[PDB]
């Protein structure tokens, strides 16, 4: 059950939750290589890595991907939680110089990561291990694709980084330009594709129904994260979060920031309801009789599937996993799974 500040009916009722049969080899595998990469003290690997519920949340996702697929989904998306703890460590202890460095290294190895897997940074060589695996998938057009987007989410951490050593909360509109690249709404999306076996064309995944489904299923993953994640970031000190821009630049109270959060998360549902009935429409439209056809057509079918199956596993993932449970640490500015 979840507290009625954080419930959401239609998710509920009119998105049941899935799960990928791989999860139990997942789960080991991803923790495996966490401890192999030395991504997370040995320690604390084995004392939170399955209570973070990071493969649950990619298993409750992708669903159809072929095992080796998700295994480098999961895999990247644990070194990604990782990411967000260095970044948050070299913000707290003030390295504005280690950031900067990694920044620059994560640059370049998105772009080759065969020749940084066995990096002295240990960060960056797990990044490229995960990121080569992904680009052995679907063609080189996808993976210029996976790497522009990326350039620009490592760019908007940057830009968090700037915001926080100076004590700046962004506007509202300004942040929610910024949390689509922060929460990487366009590597997911980007992930759909491998997952369903197919890379799309350009007039294809850029059809309005097909693009607006795949934002509002971000939107909802992002800010759902943000209404669930603001106890934890009040306390750290975080100041990306919509629910802290509404404070600080509208005056509303915390009660009142947090139901126009959830109301903006509600309405991001059945938004998302209206777009999936046209990408499902523009789905069948594919299927043209063509072998081709065919293939586009279950391939954007199963893509909006698993858009809609974000909603569902983003939601229990804030309810499951140990990384938002700050009232059990001895700090609550300090997660017992970083390393400070
Ligand atoms: N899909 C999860 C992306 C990882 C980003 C981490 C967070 O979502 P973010 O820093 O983006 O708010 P959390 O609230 O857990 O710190
Ligand atoms: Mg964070
Ligand atoms: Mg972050
Ligand atoms: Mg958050």
């Amino acid at each position: 059950a979840v507290p009625p500040s954080l419930r959401l009916p239609v998710i509920e009722a009119a998105f049941p939750r899935q799960l990928h049969p791989y999860w139990p080899k997942l789960q080991e595998t991803t923790r495996t290589w966490l401890l192999e990469k030395r991504l997370m003290p040995a320690d604390k690997v084995e004392e939170y890595a399955d209570g973070l519920c990071y493969t649950d949340l990619m298993a409750g996702y992708y669903l159809g991907a072929p095992d080796e697929v998700l295994q480098a989904i999961a895999d990247y998306s644990a070194w990604f939680f990782v990411w967000d703890d260095r970044h948050d460590r070299d913000i707290v202890h003030g390295r504005a110089g280690a950031w900067r460095r990694l920044r620059g290294l994560l640059h370049t190895a998105l772009d080759s990561p065969g020749d940084h897997l066995h990096h002295e940074d240990t960060l960056v060589a797990g990044f490229a291990d995960s990121v080569r695996r992904l680009y052995a998938f679907l063609p080189a057009t996808w993976n210029a694709r996976f790497a522009r987007h990326f350039h620009t989410v490592i760019e908007a951490y940057d830009r968090e980084f700037h915001n926080r050593t100076r004590g700046i909360v962004p506007g509202v509109e300004e942040y929610l330009e910024l949390r689509r690249l922060t929460f990487a709404h366009w590597i997911w999306t980007d992930l759909l594709e491998p997952s369903s076996g197919c890379e799309l064309p350009d007039a294809v995944r850029k059809h309005p129904a097909y693009r607006r489904a795949a934002l509002l299923s971000q939107e909802f993953a992002a800010w759902y994260n943000d209404l669930c994640s603001l106890p934890k970031e009040i306390a750290g000190d975080e100041v990306h979060n919509l629910g802290i821009s509404l404070i600080t630049h509208h005056s509303l109270t915390l009660e009142e920031a947090i139901g126009e959060v959830r109301r903006r998360v509600e309405e991001c549902i059945t938004e998302f309801l209206a777009v999936e009935r046209d990408a499902l429409r523009f789905a069948d439209e594919l299927a043209d009789g063509t072998v081709r056809g065919k293939e586009l057509s279950g391939a954007v079918r199963a893509n909006v599937g698993n858009m809609r199956n974000w909603f569902s596993s983003v939601y229990w993932f804030h309810h499951e996993s140990g990384r938002y449970m700050v009232d059990s640490w001895d700090d609550r500015s300090t997660p017992p799974y970083v390393n400070n």
